[PDB]
C-alpha cells in the first residue's frame, strides 16, 4: 500500500439523489391554508350529491358534465388522485359501466368526506 493505500470512500455523500417521497405530505391542509376549502364545501359536495341523484336517473349526460367539472376543480385544487377518480368516472360513463360509475361516485364521496 504505497500508492492507493487507503481512502475515506469513493464518492463521500455524492452521486446520490434524495428524490424519494412521492405524493403525500399535507395536501388537504395546504388546500385549507390557501382558502380554497370554501369552494371544497360549496359547490363540490353539491356536485357530488348531484352525481348520486343523476346516477339514480341514469342521466349519463349530467354524470359526464359533473365528472368533467370535478376533474377540472380537482385539477385546480391540484389534487391528482381526485382528478384521476373523475377521469375514470368519465371513462366508466363512456363504457356504460353503471356499477363502476356509482362505485367511483362513492369513491369520490368517501374521498371528499375524508378531505373535508
Amino acid at each position: 500500500m504505497q500508492e492507493a493505500v487507503l481512502q475515506l470512500i469513493e464518492v463521500q455523500l455524492a452521486q446520490e439523489e434524495v428524490t424519494e417521497s412521492p405524493l403525500g405530505g399535507d395536501e388537504n391542509a395546504q388546500l385549507h391554508a390557501s382558502g380554497y376549502y370554501a369552494l371544497f364545501v360549496d359547490t363540490v359536495p353539491d356536485d357530488v350529491k348531484r352525481l348520486y341523484t343523476e346516477a339514480a336517473t341514469s342521466d349519463f349526460a349530467a354524470l359526464a358534465q359533473t365528472a368533467h367539472r370535478l376533474k377540472g376543480v380537482f385539477a385546480m385544487l391540484n389534487l391528482v388522485p381526485g382528478k384521476q377518480l373523475c377521469e375514470t368516472l368519465e371513462h366508466l360513463i363512456r363504457e356504460k359501466d353503471v356499477p363502476g360509475i356509482e362505485k367511483y361516485i362513492s369513491d369520490i364521496d368517501s374521498y371528499v368526506k375524508s378531505l373535508l
